[PDB]
């Protein structure tokens, strides 16, 4: 192509961010337009490159936590635990998956990243992968100018090489593109199509 | 009546392999008594303020060096994205805050939650370091597979480790006798979930 990108089996790592029912179906609450699209794309990667450990993330809402309008929230209630809802998409292939994390867990506060959740407190997500040699991590999923991009940057905040798969993702706002893109690459993450990807 | 009392800093509950195959009817691997423990788990599990709680899953593919029909100890069980896999409905995950998948490759097994059987970490140890864990409470199943290895493990790992001896069934009643000396002199904690206090 125009560029190779390895993928290693001790030192790269991926995360696929909130691919649940209901930010992907038609019916729920926060539908990001273009969802399910990506499911084809996601799952060949996750099937066809050797990770050394692959993520996939949870919005775990209680029924009553703070992000909603019901309790003076932006958003609709949504990804409530136990709900349909909160469940990972069918369409998703969550069998080269080593773990689940979930995040906006309590009621008091919201989390868009996979690292951090309640305030200062972790999710041991970047002490895991830390814990296991993971050095370069990539990402894709749901929502482009939420998780993927708060993930991301928590990422680096964290210490490892961050790269999104620009093509594997999408956002709730078309029109945050423009500057969450810039706060990305100013931030050092590398944005990069799926197809440039290769294993060893 | 000696209690113990569970802290939201550093006490963390791992919930060992409640999934459909060793649990439901028609289940390939059952463990007698396993379903049973759906009702102290899910107690545990939401009236107690620990840190962080762990549902561990097995996770093999379909053609694992583990099952019978490639030569080892079990029926083909916990295949990656089947029925059987599944974590059990009547378990409540809405207290959970990590699921961990073992046993994830053809040619090495996982017992322990901690480690794949060739080395290779799950994450899990650097996961509840990460947090501030400093003492773990392990149930559900199987008492002399899963349960062990992962008690042996953090203890390996140096963490405290509590056995709710009540909210596990073990494939064989008859190993129960030597798992338990094994964990006694591990270190290892055991304990009825009665005994557990909030703060
Ligand atoms: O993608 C996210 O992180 C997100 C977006 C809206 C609501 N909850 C989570
Ligand atoms: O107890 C376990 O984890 C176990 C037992 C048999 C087969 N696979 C897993
Ligand atoms: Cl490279
Ligand atoms: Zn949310
Ligand atoms: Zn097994």
């Amino acid at each position: 192509p125009t560029l190779c990108v390895t993928v290693s089996s001790t030192t790269d790592v991926l995360i696929i961010a909130d691919m649940q029912v209901d930010f992907l179906a038609p019916g729920g609450s926060l539908h990001v337009k273009g969802g399910e699209a990506l499911l084809d794309g996601i799952n060949a990667v996750s099937s066809q490159l050797p990770f050394r450990y692959q993520v996939a993330t949870q919005d775990w809402h209680p029924e009553n936590h703070c992000s909603f309008v019901t309790h003076g929230g932006p958003w609709p209630p949504h990804c409530v635990q136990g709900s349909a809802g909160a469940q990972l998409h069918a369409g998703l292939h969550t069998q080269r998956i080593n773990a689940v994390i979930r995040k906006g867990v309590t009621q008091q506060a919201d989390s868009y990243s996979a690292f951090v959740e309640d305030n200062g407190v972790s999710t041991g997500l970047a002490g895991l992968l830390h814990s296991i040699g993971a050095r370069r991590v990539f990402v894709c999923g749901v929502a482009y100018d939420f998780c993927v991009f708060f993930t991301a940057m928590d990422a680096r905040k964290n210490g490892f090489s961050v790269v999104l798969l620009e093509d594997l993702t999408a956002a709730v706002d078309d029109a945050a593109w423009s500057a969450r893109t810039a706060e990305l690459k100013d931030a050092g993450v590398v944005l990069l199509k799926s197809s440039a990807l290769v294993a060893e």
